[PDB]
This record gives C-alpha cells, sequence and structure tokens, in this order.
C-alpha cells in the first residue's frame, strides 16, 4: 500500500516519527527528491499553514529546513521537508566525540547562523531545543550540516513590535523555555531573547555531551524560574572552558536584556582558531600600546587583571623566557597590557630568538598561542570584555558585532 | 485567465523571456511561491529531463539557481524554478556602475563560486554566458545575488572520466565557445576548461562594461579559434589592470591546460581586498627575509624584477620617504625583494615616522598600499606569481590553492 497524495508519495509501513497532535512523519518522495512526510489532521491544519509559510519565507537559507510542498487528502494535509539523517539529540547521545573532530562547535555555529537569519525576519523559535535541531544527510562529498525544524510554534513579530504577548499560552518545551515565558508575572513582554536561553542551554547540552545547565528533566523548569544554573562540565581554569563559561552564562541570564543576541554570538570567541585567538592579542597589543594609563581603554584591561596575570606573570610562565625577558627591563609583573605587549614582542622576533625559548614558546601560531592561554586561562576572556571599548573601530570588527 | 497545472499557475499573457526550440518562459507562482515556468514542447521533452534531473543535485548551492517542481499537462511539459530580477547582460547594460561600487566582482566572485560547486558534483556548464547568469530578486534586506541556469544542456561526466566527446555537436553560444570545442584538429577533447574560457570572456565583459575580449559579435567566433584575444580596456601600466589581465589572459587561454580551474580562479589577487594585499606583501616579505640569495625562492623574485622596480626603486618613490630611507644603504634599489622589505618596515614602525613620510604614505592599511601599487603596478602580479613555489605552505594558503 503507497499513498499518492498529488507529488507526494510514501509507504504507511515506513514511520520515520511520531509528532504531537496527532502528527504522523513518514518518509517518502517529491519530485524524486528523498522527503519526509508529516501527516496533519483537520484540528491542525490552520497551524500547519503558518509553519509553512514562515518556512517558505527563510528555507532558503542553509541552516533552514528546506520546505518543498503541501498535498491536501480528502482527510489528511501532508507537509513535505527535507529529509535528515539524525537529530542533534541522538548526535550528542550517540556519537564517538574523541573521533568527531571540531564538527560539535561548527554545529553550534551553523545552528547560531540560522537562528540570526531567523531573527533578521523578525521570526521566533520559540521552541528552540535538540530534538528539532537536525543533522543533515551527508552530502556528494560527506559533508553534514545543521539544521532548525519545528515551525510550528514559530511566531512572526508584527511589523513594528519588537516583543510578543502571552496569547499563544506557553510555547515551547518544559526544560528549555526561558523564565520571562512561564514566569507568573510580565515585567515584559517576551522578544527574540527567548531563542537565546534555549540556545544557551543547547550550547552546554553539545559541549557536556548531554548535560543541561539547569538540573535534570524533571528539575529543570522549576531551577529555570529559580535561576539555579550549574555549569559543572567546564573547569573554572581551562582556556576552552573559561571562554565556553563566558558566553553560555550570557545566554541563559534571567534578565532576557542582559542576553547577547545571536550576531554577537557568532563573533564569540568560542568560535575563533587559535590563529585568530592570537590575532585578538596582537591588535590589542597595538591599540593600547601607545593608550595612556589613566586612559579608559588602559583602566579597564588593568581593573582586575592580578587575578588574570596570576599576581605576577613573569613568576608564571617558563623559566627560558624569564631570562630572556630579564635581559631588559620594560615589562612590569602585574600588567595585563605588559603581558599582551611582551606577546607581541615575542611574536614579532620570534626568528631571532634563542632556540631554547623557541622551543618553549612553540610553532608559530597554534603552539606559540597555547603556550600563554594554559598558562593565564582568564585572559583572553578578561581582554575580550576589556576591549569592547574599541568594538566601533574598524581594526576590532572582526571581533565583535557593531553595525 | 490563468492555467493551473496542479500546484503551478501562470498566466500566458505574463511571458518573462523566449528561449530556443520555441521554449516560452512566464511569471507564476509554485505553492505561493513567486516562480517562472517553462513551457516545453514535446520535441524537446527529454532535453528538461536531464535539466530537471541535474538541477536536483546542485540546486542547494546558494549561487545555483533554485529547482521547485515539474508537472505535465496533455501536450507540455512544465518546470518551475526561482523567479529573479534581471540577467547579467540587462545589469551590465543598464546599470551606473558607478554607484554600484564592488557589487560588479561581487557576481563574479558568485558566479564562479557556483560553477566551482558544479564542478566538484562533475557537471561542466558548457553554455555559459551573461545570459545564464541572472540576479537574484532583491532579498528581505536589499542585497542581491548571481546563480547559474540553463542546465539544458549541461553534462554530467561519466563516472571516473574526466573528459567528454563532442558526440551532442557543439553546445553554446557564438562567441563564448572555447576552442576545443569546435575544431577537429583537437587531439584533447574537452573538460571543465571549456566553462572557464567562457567565465573568463565573462569576467572581462563585465569589468569592460560590455566589451568581449576577442572582438565585436561576427567576428568573434572567428576570432576566438585564431587566438585573436584583445584585451585593450585594461591598462599596461596600471596595477588594478594588471591584475585582472593577469587572470583573465589566462581563463581565454588557447591551451586548455593552461587555464586556471574554478577553485584557483577563487583565489586569485583579483579578489583581493586592500588589506589582503598588504597582507600578501608582508607574508612574502617575512617568508623570505632568511633566504639564501643563491635560493630558488630568491632567483625566482628576482627574474625580471627590474622592469619591475624601474631600476632604482628608490628613485620612483616620493622624495619625503626618499629622505628617510637614505640613511638606510642596505636598501638595494634595483631588488623587488629590498623593496617589499621596506614595505615591511615602513608599515610595522609607521606611528614613529615623522609625519612627513606619514602622510607621504597615507592612513593604513589602504592608501599605504596604494603607494606602491600605483607607483609599482607590476609589484603584486609579479609576486604573486614567483612565490607559487610556496603555494603548498600553510603560510600562503590564503593565497593559493592547493590540496
Ligand atoms: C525533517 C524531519 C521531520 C520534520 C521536522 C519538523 O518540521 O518539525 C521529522 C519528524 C519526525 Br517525528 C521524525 C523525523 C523527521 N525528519 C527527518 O527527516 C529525520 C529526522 C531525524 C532522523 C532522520 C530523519
Ligand atoms: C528565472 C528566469 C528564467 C528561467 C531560467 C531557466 O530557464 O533556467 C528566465 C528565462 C528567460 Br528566456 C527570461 C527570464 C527568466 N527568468 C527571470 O526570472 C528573469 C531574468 C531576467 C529578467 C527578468 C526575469
Amino acid at each position: 500500500s503507497v499513498v499518492i497524495v498529488g507529488k507526494i508519495s510514501f509507504c504507511p509501513k515506513d514511520v520515520l516519527g511520531h509528532g504531537a497532535e496527532g502528527t504522523i512523519v513518514y518518509r517518502g518522495m517529491f519530485d524524486n527528491r528523498d522527503v519526509a512526510v508529516k501527516r496533519i489532521l483537520p484540528e491542525c491544519f490552520s497551524f500547519a499553514d503558518r509553519e509553512v509559510q514562515l518556512l517558505r519565507e527563510s528555507d532558503e537559507h542553509p541552516n533552514v529546513i528546506r520546505y518543498f510542498c503541501t498535498e491536501k487528502d480528502r482527510q489528511f494535509q501532508y507537509i513535505a521537508i527535507e529529509l535528515c539523517a539524525a537529530t542533534l539529540q541522538e548526535y550528542v547521545e550517540q556519537k564517538d566525540f574523541a573521533h568527531l573532530g571540531l564538527e560539535p562547535i561548527t554545529l553550534l555555529q551553523q545552528t547560531t547562523s540560522g537562528l540570526a537569519h531567523l531573527h533578521s525576519l523578525n521570526i521566533v523559535h520559540r521552541d528552540l531545543k535538540p530534538h528539532n535541531i537536525l543533522i543533515s544527510m551527508p552530502n556528494a562529498h560527506g559533508k553534514i550540516k545543521a539544521m532548525i525544524s519545528d515551525f510550528g510554534l514559530c511566531k512572526k513579530l508584527a511589523v513594528g513590535r519588537h516583543s510578543f504577548s502571552r496569547r499563544s499560552g506557553v510555547p515551547g518545551t518544559e526544560g528549555w523555555i526561558a523564565p520571562e515565558m512561564l514566569s507568573e508575572d510580565c515585567k515584559e513582554n517576551p522578544t527574540y531573547t527567548v531563542d537565546i536561553f534555549s540556545a544557551g542551554c543547547v550550547f552546554y547540552y553539545v559541549i557536556s555531551e548531554g548535560s543541561h545547565p539547569f538540573g535534570k528533566s524533571l528539575q529543570r523548569q522549576a531551577n529555570i524560574l529559580l535561576g539555579a544554573c550549574s555549569l559543572d562540565c567546564l573547569h573554572p581554569e581551562k582556556h576552552e572552558d573559561v571562554i565556553a563559561r563566558e558566553l553560555i552564562e550570557k545566554m541563559i541570564a534571567m534578565d532576557p536584556q542582559k542576553r547577547p543576541s545571536a550576531k554577537h554570538v557568532l563573533k564569540h570567541p568560542f568560535f575563533w582558531s587559535l590563529e585568530k585567538q592570537l590575532q585578538f592579542f596582537q591588535d590589542v597589543s597595538d591599540r593600547i600600546e601607545k593608550e595612556s594609563l589613566d586612559g579608559p581603554i588602559v583602566k579597564q584591561l588593568e581593573r582586575g587583571g592580578r587575578a588574570v596575570v596570576k599576581m605576577d606573570w613573569r613568576e608564571n610562565i617558563t623559566v627560558p623566557l624569564q631570562t630572556d625577558l630579564r635581559k631588559f627591563r620594560t615589562y612590569k609583573g602585574g600588567s595585563v597590557r605588559d603581558l599582551l605587549r611582551a606577546m607581541r614582542n615575542k611574536k614579532h622576533h620570534y626568528r631571532e630568538l634563542p632556540a631554547e625559548v623557541r622551543e618553549t614558546l612553540g610553532s608559530l601560531p597554534d603552539d606559540f598561542v597555547c603556550y600563554f592561554t594554559s598558562r593565564f586561562p582568564h585572559l583572553l576572556a578578561h581582554t575580550y570584555r576589556a576591549m569592547e571599548l574599541c568594538s566601533h573601530e574598524r581594526l576590532f570588527q572582526p571581533y565583535y558585532f557593531h553595525e
């Protein structure tokens, strides 16, 4: 028995899953393309028409599911969309991340792009969770991508409006709904920020390989409203983790105003290569070199540096570098600027530096930059936030978001 | 009136254009989606079957036209694809260009990208012309993109093969058909290069604002076969023109094996920012600083450097720079490396230079590099080709294509 509703065809025996509101998703064909078919019931025909329009308006982007067509029966309405190979959930739940390279982060970056695309179209998803974040089929050359799905609970903000009342009840799924949506009072109407919070938890769900910032399933929602976030899978003294901690912590704040935008999250160091990181260090040092001590830039860079530098950075580096630096007298052990200024000098002159000092630093640029991030795991986080005072400047545009 | 073929609807009174073999294109809609439908007559039903299938294997790429569906009638066959705003022909022939800034080169880079994608899928267009390059309908934010269409005459190379016999006549338009396609004296059958020759003409067509590298319309195909190419639109002593010459002259090469691949074209200086050119001069200089004069790299950089440096480059730079460099007699005016190094030095210590030598150089980075490209209009093209000996080096990966 093969169901043929117009250009869509599927066999009822091939069920890919069950959805809510009696929606059943089969595997089928459309225009000889492999698609997933969704049967919707008359009780939901209206909810399905809005999802298709919001899909038609965004599937162009590579990180949004591709909507194809819709055919109607005397009994059902069928939605044909691009056939994937797995959800992010089964991915986090069943891949050997050790063999998986930097894929997990690029999946997080792609999902973030999709969100910024949707937010550029005044579309809020409201139901972002690892289940409806899909993994594309492997392409002709063997690559996969992440795409956003389940547009049933999406909302297009009204022209000229930048929030949305809580009239659609409490859209979303327990454990991933931001507090404003579930809180009994209405200090302010929700907005795009409810998506970041969901996204923040998802970032952690991937980098923890299964954990949630707000506890286990049954107590999540109650912790979310109570503010009981715990990012335990992230060391406090690891460079990578300290950077992730900064981002995810900002993404799951209780005040949705203090939550970053998706365009900001795309620029975050959490996504930077080592080559880029070292580059950010070089440019900060050059911008501050002739900045006075009374200047705001330098005063923000040095507020709280003693902990960043670990009291005295000269007492925390390798002996071959300590001796090399002792040759002159131009770097203070308490200055985070001078630590960055030292990194600039020892990079420029790297080739004309004694082999013993070259061997402690490592090859450029990856081993060089790691030398200083492992020793001072708060250096990038501290200086990134400090240098925000120069996000308008052309030189720094590659690191912040500032239209 | 309006003809409704299944989910495709159009009005015969809305004709967008006419093709070959009686194929008419109307403006229409598919699934509430503004599309352009194609009416295909019976003698041509098989050409569409191929095009549709090929389109379904590559339409995903942002710069390859998006194909939606295809229905059939009692006597006709219809094909609905993305509706565009113009073709590159109309864009070139009817756009100020003075207020278009750099949009035209972004277009050339986009059609290249889509063509590299098609080649990665073992597909040769074989009929690339400013007519098949359509411009996107403006976005939800006012941006456009170029795309490739007219896949009817495309060729999916046999499995493992990297060439194709001329068994299907000579597909393509008089004026854009590569010479290997028409001649019988050729021993080598055509490959993907045949698409690069055509693109190399379009490249020139766009920068010349309509002109062709092989003359006027009727004598064009005649001139192509004879190798008589003329790019008089490009000055022989202007930095920008020298670069575009180097690339175009290699894409329209008479010998197919001398033509850059699509991925090669994508890295050519023709597409670099001003800052990227500085970064190239800096990396080239830094890389050759500790290289033996007897070394192959140095011997290739100076092979012909006399015309490049215009004899003593110290005598072709502004006087203020001439005085500030007179103290260093290390710089040999007949060395291109010495010129590149003098640039590297002027860039690093730019802030500590006397104001006279700073305002004669210009604001970093754009005006600084222009100081040398305008004065030495062969410096880049000379260095880029000679330094190919280092294309394999990670340092230079941003600048060349290896694998
Ligand atoms: C696109 C798609 C949907 C629709 C998503 C939406 O629009 O909400 C889907 C639903 C279920 Br249940 C089950 C599978 C579904 N699937 C897939 O292709 C797919 C997902 C995981 C593994 C293999 C294939
Ligand atoms: C999508 C599209 C097609 C189909 C391309 C194909 O056959 O692959 C088309 C054909 C002609 Br003729 C003419 C126009 C065509 N057009 C356009 O949107 C368009 C292009 C330029 C100016 C105005 C509209």
